[PDB]
């Protein structure tokens, strides 16, 4: 990231700290948890609303030393009053603005917010899981501010979990107790805490919604798939992601060794000796080197992250993913709770930045063999069947004689988001009690209000609704400003937070009390639907057939001779 956005972000960081002090009050309050009393503080928003803020609530033991790479354990309870008036640190990770490593292994905390500690009725509980490819992200209010949601009568909860190799190291040897998915096991234990404690904050323990974007969406879906969380919540929102997305799982058991070798390990490739080195390496050295772990072949096969969720090699007490996600959908308790899912109108536009560094990637669309789902393609991507599948993809997105960046970014939308969503809906239909799933399409474009991800994707002055453009209308961030209330941006905040809280409340997203929704008949998706219908959200709200549908069927036709793998 540029020197200009480094000094520019440095200043907004300093501004956010002064604003945060200014927007603080002297009104401290104490609440009960099952681990002991916590002290929160009331804060202000730029729209002159206020809310109670409890930050740095531990939901697990600090996962340092011998707990590193291990499943999380419950934290130690305390007498007296724990101070929760400041944020804790984020998970160790590479800062996308600077490139430096930041964070700390002591990262397993959650934050609780609400405009009213003592409502007269129990409120809907909303749990946000941040995205960031399981390698970056945080629950700090400079990125995920509760300011829009607290205008509503809900309890909002933002969790943290272990990122990167510290969150997702996986070792085959059963003796070492590092099966993998530690960061997911973090999420589980946070859910268990939320279930047992939300009532102390005015929340309804029998009406909890979990939602997240991108990796947060896959996390949310995983929380709906695993037996570990059965019955913990009651609604799910998957925003631009799920667990059968190609980036949302990987078998990474051989990559621990590689990571060790990059970090200076001297010895052989057995898990024990590899683990011992990794257990004593500086946390910020492991994280800085993750970028180098993937081989060139893996990058070629569109593997995006070296460490991440994985099928665990053996089963233990806190096992989360004992089978491939496709197999888990067939039994998942979460299939039988109300679900909302959606994408933005130009997802792949996120990859503008990457193309700017590798213009050579555009040539991949001459055959598109690289984008063939990996389970169908051969190793070298050279078998004639793979070239055939590649051609079907090519017909879907290459509009002219030569592929363009727009073709490329259009393909990504489907490879990373629309196709996986389609596969999941069809799978779920064959294994579900018939609980409704609703679809949305986020199509609202604006440059007058942005969020930090636009700096990373180099989305400065770029038309189109990219992946993560919707976050801006859900959360406050240190790049936000107060918008006039008649603005299109402000209306979208109201609609977006309106629908999400409405869904969280009733398992049904429609409300005539939301501006723009007076002509809307939002029906859920039936198994017999050949065409998906979705709420298109732009300056106006409108029910439509998913425009991406024809391209989605093209991708499905790659499985014509391999229908068992669909």
């Amino acid at each position: 990231v540029s020197l200009m956005e480094k000094l520019k972000w440095k200043i907004k960081c300093i501004e956010n700290k002064f604003l945060n002090y200014r927007l603080t009050t002297n009104e401290t309050v104490v609440a009960e948890t099952e681990y002991g009393k916590v002290k929160g503080v009331k804060r202000l928003t730029v729209y002159d609303d206020s809310y109670y803020s409890f930050e740095g609530i531990p939901y697990a033991q600090p996962p340092v030393g011998e707990l590193r790479f291990k499943a999380p354990q419950r934290p130690t309870p305390w007498d007296g009053v724990r101070d929760c008036c400041n944020h804790k640190d984020k998970s160790v990770q590479v800062d996308f603005i600077t490139g430096k490593v930041c964070g700390s292994e002591d990262c397993l905390y959650l934050s609780v917010y609400t405009n009213n500690l003592n409502p007269e009725t129990k409120r809907p509980v909303l749990v946000y899981i941040h995205g960031g490819g399981f390698i970056i992200g945080e629950n700090h209010r400079d990125m995920y501010g509760p300011d829009y949601f607290i205008k509503k009568d809900v309890v909002l909860i933002n969790i943290q979990y272990r990122l990167g190799a510290l969150g997702f190291l996986s070792l085959n040897s059963e003796d070492l107790n590092v099966p993998g998915n530690a960061g997911l096991k973090d999420q589980v234990m946070a859910l268990r805490w939320i279930k047992n404690n939300c009532a102390n904050f005015g929340g309804n323990p029998d009406n909890i919604t979990v939602f997240g974007e991108s990796a947060g969406a896959a996390s949310t879906h995983y929380m709906m798939l695993t037996e570990q969380t059965r019955g913990l919540f009651h609604r799910g929102i998957l925003m631009s992601g799920n667990a059968i997305c190609p980036w949302a799982n990987t078998q990474c058991q051989h990559r621990a060794f590689t990571l060790a070798k990059l970090a200076g390990y001297k010895g052989e490739d057995n898990d024990k000796d590899v683990l011992e080195f990794l257990m004593k390496a500086k946390p910020q050295d492991l994280i800085k080197l993750e970028e180098k772990v993937l081989t060139l072949e893996e990058r070629t096969n569109k593997v995006m992250f070296p460490f991440g969720p994985t099928v665990e090699p053996y089963q233990t007490a806190d096992c989360v993913l004992p089978k491939h996600p496709r197999e888990m959908v067939k039994t998942a308790w979460g299939n039988s709770i109300p679900t909302m899912m959606g994408n933005t109108s130009y997802e792949g536009l996120f990859f503008t930045s990457i193309l700017k560094q590798m213009p050579l990637l555009v040539k991949e669309l001459e055959t598109c063999v690289n984008f063939v789902p990996s389970e169908l393609a051969d190793a070298e991507r050279t078998a004639p069947e793979t070239l055939e599948m590649g051609a079907k993809i090519k017909k879907a997105h290459v509009t002219g004689e030569t592929p363009t960046a727009d073709n490329f970014m259009d393909l990504c939308s489907h490879f990373y988001f629309w196709f996986p969503m389609h596969r999941l809906l069809q799978l779920r239909f064959n294994h579900t009690s018939g609980t409704p799933v609703y679809l949305y399409r986020f199509d609202f474009d604006s440059e007058d209000l942005i969020n930090p991800y636009r700096i990373m994707r180099s989305g400065r002055g770029v038309k189109g609704v990219s992946h993560t453009d919707e976050l801006t209308y859900f959360f406050w961030n240190q790049l936000a400003k107060r918008m006039p209330k008649e603005s299109r941006e402000y209306k979208t905040i109201e609609r977006m937070t309106g629908i999400w809280t409405q869904f969280a409340t009733t398992g049904n997203p429609y409300s005539n009390e939301i501006e723009g929704m007076e002509n809307v008949s939002w029906d859920p998706i039936e198994k017999s639907d050949e065409v998906y219908k979705c709420l298109n959200i732009s300056d106006e709200l409108k029910m439509i057939d998913v425009p991406e549908m024809g391209k989605i069927k093209q991708w499905e036709s790659m499985f014509e001779k391999h229908r068992d793998l669909f």
